[PDB]
């Protein structure tokens, strides 16, 4: 009906005293930068914050007239929370040294601002020693970090907020004591105002309520710096904006004025340089906005995902007694690593495609793909020029870099701008990088570092003692993946998400519909029965080492996969007719859903930065398919033309919702008592709940998740020919791996080896020693040669299976293309690789991490190797292809894959791929007949593992007046006639209730009666269910 949620505060202060065990973890899921006291740590329910936190609140804004109520809105708390305070207790991210410096001089380079506290406000900060004090704590045995709303982080930094002294209370986190003092908005002092508040600190400000006491902004520059750098960068990049500050109060002004439409950019705002080219910049703010919007709206929301906790992750069960559960983690986040390396390296990564480019026209026809995001992490030192063209002061004099080709350079002072010039963060990339470059087509780290001694050194960031972790050197050992973006048309954008749905369709035939999906489940059910698979690891063996023992063996397996998926196919499609097939499979595809989610990402600001970020782009995309409609037949060069139509463009935004790609839901907040800030006492005084007030508007849209599919059935697709060899048919993966059990005196001659390459290929050729075939032999070889020609003949995939798992889908696929007459060409295939991790493969990969670094460095690397159980976050990225999708997605994992989004007005969130080939990663292969995905489990790490006297006696509980009723038949859909077979005592176990089995015993009794003594339907449900 109308969904509720507790009103509170924007955020809160939290301070606790430095842990002392499970710091080495909650240090490997941060970002720190090794030369700065701050850090940036997950939201993690018993790391960072007590269990009962409620990430879905109505945080207090503001205040009306008509007497002062109060003013809500619903918000969720950020998946990170801000350490400024404590950062030093955290192990760096990296060894990396002078990452702030090199941010610094970087974000001068690029043309960005930096943090710059106003000197008249220093003698109103807030200090941590100061807090420290208050609350009683050490101030180098301390941690200060603030849990804020997705809404107002932003507007924490510019001082628009304060800490309510009086609210403070203990909360407890792994048994620890942890103050807080909760964040309220200034604007709370001031009735009836919606605006972003400069000059917090004019305790006279006209728009103050009267007689009232208004509080002392919290400001503190440690944080403010730090939400500059890891919350307003990103952004601030993304929405090439190079005022930062701007940028923050851009987003401010969305949060306290929800009736906002219109710029929120700067309105000065510069653009790269690479009628006129004056509409291009003009779409790019536009959709600037229209994005920033966007993500307001979702930071607005509330999602039905809670916040992750340390001990619900299966990632500790068991390796979890030792301390030394740090390495589960560890070995976690090194997985991931492979992920974040697709996301640094791929040519049309979501971080690098930060320019747009205007293709024009295809003249008032449709133009959706005339504005789009191109790669500009190669141009972002560029003039910056105005929205007339015109350079603007201290960029006359650079050189203008080209869009496509010239030589680009790709140094630390990029990476750092692809983490929003943040240290804190760029910290963690380097972690992720580190674990990096699993190439096997290709430098020698220790030798570089030797021969660099006094040698006049590329780089003013390190030293011989820390060349081995230092930025330089690791982008010098990734230097074959750099990107080189040298496309110059609209190319897909490369995402990074999760799919925490716990439904998808990547069957071989995606969503062909008892549906497809069901007869897929039963017959891996029934493979498992026969244990041939294990449906969670298709890869695996599952007791076939010993099934497949004789020659008579093979002939069994064989025929009973064929044998069930014939029985099921047989049943389904009988079943789809009692629907048109032909028709029915050229429209299905397969499908996925990217969450929108909050706290479906990873539990690492990292990996949160790289969704965040992959949204924005997908925003803009959107936005910028609208622009032309909303130029055409409009004088666009009028003086404030964006303040005259962004409304419009924000529309035509809104209206994608549940469109086709985006996918949104409405929640309708319930009113109205509550506790807040005393408006007179002052921010030292005790809550006051004088207070009633309700939520400005009742009425939440916003978008939920992406819709992503991609067509499976289709020049390049047709199925050749010639026919294919038994080696590297379908039976291909059983006879090698079990040529010995099958064809015992199958070795050559000379050899005592039975050998499959050789037999097959003599055998194949007639090439094959005289008479060797047992007189058995030649009745397998038979048997082999036909189920090879019979899949072959109806066979469309592509693709070899590599296990009975995919055996029995492909063979299933095919037979239900076969009933369809499907012809001609290979069916669209879809491809995981799946993100593993490992120790170290050789010392060389160790080198970063060594505690020594100067001509000790190689004997350290070795050091660190010979005790690498000692070194919790000592792991490296491995990859592994899989076929067969349906258990990669049963882990609900976050992926990185290309996305391209066609408007036709429908949205379709077309699966594309990664650009820069091997380099993006070294498993994709260019194919057109395949799509790709670079997928990192979830589900049995930080997410649980991928029951009827429960269910009924859970009915019995959550039930009204007719739980007899629907006790009945859900015992019912779950036993045929069984239930009749139940007597009282068993009816009593099902159902501790006694009342309750004398029920269903009359009800069972009656149904009987119906069917004259046979028992059949349960019509006598709803007869009895009449109790209304
Ligand atoms: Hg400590
Ligand atoms: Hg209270
Ligand atoms: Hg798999
Ligand atoms: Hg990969
Ligand atoms: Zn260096």
């Amino acid at each position: 009906t109308t969904i509720k949620v507790p009103p509170g505060p924007l955020g809160y202060v939290y301070a606790r005293a430095c842990p002392s065990e499970g710091i080495e973890l909650l240090a490997l899921l941060s970002a720190r930068s090794g030369d700065s006291d701050v850090a940036v740590a997950p939201l993690v329910v018993g790391l960072t914050v007590e269990s009962g936190f409620e990430a879905n609140v109505a945080v207090v804004v503001g205040s009306r007239t008509t007497a002062v109520s109060l003013k809500l809105t619903p918000s969720h708390y950020s998946s990170s929370v801000y350490v400024f305070h404590g950062g030093r207790h955290l192990d760096p991210s990296t060894q990396a040294p002078n990452l702030t410096r090199l941010c610094e001089r970087a974000r001068r380079h690029f043309g960005f601002s930096d943090y710059t506290p106003r000197p008249g406000d220093l003698k109103h900060e807030t200090t941590g020693e100061a807090l420290c004090e208050r609350l009683g704590l050490d101030p180098d045995r301390a941690l200060l970090y603030l849990v804020v709303t997705e809404g107002f982080k932003e507007a924490v930094c510019i001082n628009n907020t304060f800490l309510h002294l009086g609210g403070s209370d203990k909360v407890t986190i792994g048994g620890a004591e942890v103050h807080r003092i909760p964040v309220y908005p200034l604007q709370l002092f001031m009735p009836d105002f919606s605006r972003v508040i400069a000059e917090p600190f004019n305790a006279n400000h006209r728009s103050i309520g009267e007689k009232f006491t208004y509080p002392l902004p919290f400001f503190n520059r440690p944080l403010n710096r730090l939400l500059f750098e890891a919350v307003v960068g990103p952004a601030a990049v993304a929405l090439r904006s190079r005022n930062v500050d701007a940028v923050a109060r851009a987003a401010a002004h969305l949060a306290f004025d929800e009736n906002h439409e219109g710029a929120a950019l700067p309105a000065d705002i510069t653009f790269t340089a690479f009628a006129g080219g004056f509409e291009q910049r003009l779409a790019s703010v536009m959709a600037g906005d229209a994005a920033l919007a966007l993500e307001s709206i979702v930071s607005m929301a509330v999602f039905d995902e809670p916040p992750t906790d340390i001990s619900a992750w299966p990632l500790f069960e068991g390796q979890d007694t030792a301390a030394a559960r740090a390495n589960a983690v560890g070995a976690y986040l090194a997985r991931a690593a492979g992920l974040v390396g697709a996301m640094v390296f791929s040519t049309n990564s979501a971080l690098h495609l930060t320019e747009v480019d205007d293709a024009g026209p295809a003249h008032s026809k449709p133009s959706f793909y005339r504005f789009f995001l191109v790669p500009g992490t190669h141009v972002a030192a560029n003039p910056q020029v105005d929205r007339e063209g015109h350079v603007v002061p201290g960029f006359e004099g650079r050189p203008t870099a080209p869009l496509v080709g010239g030589t680009q350079e790709f140094a630390g002072e990029h990476l750092a701008m692809l983490s929003g010039f943040s240290p804190a963060l760029l910290a963690k990339m380097l972690f992720y990088l580190e674990r990096c470059d699993g190439a096997v087509i290709v430098m020698d780290v220790f030798r570089y570092v030797a021969d660099s001694n006094q040698t006049d050194v590329p780089c003013n960031l390190c030293t011989f003692d820390t060349r081995h972790a230092c930025v330089h050197t690791t982008l010098m050992r990734l230097r074959a993946r750099h990107p080189k973006f040298a496309s110059a048309a609209r190319g897909a954008i490369g995402v990074f998400g999760t799919m925490n749905s716990m439904y998808s369709d990547c069957d071989v035939l995606g969503n062909y519909a008892e549906t497809y999906r069901a007869a897929t489940e039963r017959v891996m059910a029934e493979l498992e029965t026969l244990q041939y698979v294990d449906q969670a690891v298709p890869t695996a063996m599952g007791r076939l080492e010993t099934i497949i023992t004789n020659r008579e063996a093979l002939h069994t397996v064989v025929n009973n996969v064929r044998q069930v998926v014939d029985r099921e196919v047989e049943q389904l499609m009988r079943n789809l007719v009692e629907f048109k097939f032909r028709d029915g499979l050229g429209e299905a595809n397969h499908a996925m859903s990217l969450t929108l989610d909050p706290y479906a990402c990873g539990p690492c600001p990292l990996l949160q930065l790289l969704g965040r970020r992959s949204n924005l782009a997908v925003y803009q995309d959107l936005a910028l398919s609208q622009c032309h409609g909303v130029f055409a037949g409009q004088s666009v060069e009028g003086r404030n033309f964006r303040n005259q139509f962004q409304p419009v463009l924000r529309r035509r935004v809104m209206d994608m919702f549940n469109n086709g790609f985006l996918s949104a839901k409405t929640l309708t907040v319930a009113l109205s008592a509550i506790c807040a800030p005393s408006l007179t006492a002052g921010q030292t005084a005790p809550a006051e709940s004088s207070f009633e007030g309700d939520v400005a508007r009742v009425t939440l849209g916003f978008p939920k998740e992406l819709r992503v599919k991609s067509r499976v059935l289709f020049s390049a697709y047709q199925k050749p020919d010639k026919r294919v060899d038994i080696l590297l048919g379908p039976l291909g993966f059983l006879l090698k791996q079990f040529h010995a059990a099958i064809f015992p005196n199958g070795k050559p001659p000379g050899s005592n080896q039975p050998n499959p390459q050789w037999f097959w290929t003599a055998l194949q050729r007639n090439q094959l020693p005289a008479r060797l075939l047992s007189r058995e032999d030649i009745e397998t070889i038979a048997f082999i040669k036909k189920f090879s020609l019979d899949y072959g003949a109806i066979n469309f995939i592509n693709l070899a299976p590599n296990n009975v798992s995919e055996l029995a889908m492909y063979y299933m696929a095919n037979q239900i293309l076969r009933y369809c007459d499907h012809s001609t060409y290979f069916i669209n295939t879809l491809t995981a690789i799946i993100a593993g991790s490992r120790r170290p493969p050789s010392v060389q990969a160790a080198a970063a991490w060594s505690a020594q670094g100067g001509a000790g460095l190689e004997a350290g690397a070795r050091a660190l190797m010979d005790a690498v159980d000692a070194h919790p976050g000592a792991w490296t990225s491995m990859f592994a292809s899989c076929n067969l999708l349906r258990p990669v997605m049963a882990a609900r994992p976050m992926v990185v894959l290309g996305l391209s989004i066609s408007k036709y007005v429908f949205q379709a969130g077309n699966w594309a791929s990664l650009m820069g080939g091997k380099n993006a990663c070294p498993l994709l292969i260019f194919d057109r007949t395949r799509k790709f995905v670079l997928a990192c489990p979830r589900a049995g790490f930080v997410c649980a593992a991928s029951s009827l006297c429960e269910q009924l006696r859970g009915i019995i509980s959550e039930g009204g007046a007719a739980v007899a009723s629907s006790v009945f038949v859900a015992t019912v859909k779950s036993l045929g006639p069984r239930t009749q077979q139940l007597q009282i005592e068993d009816w009593l176990a099902l159902l501790e209730d006694e009342y309750l089995s004398e029920e269903m015993m009359e009800l069972t009794a009656r149904a009987l009666e119906r069917g004259n003594g046979e028992w059949s339907t349960d019509a006598a449900l709803e007869v009895a269910h009449e109790a209304e």
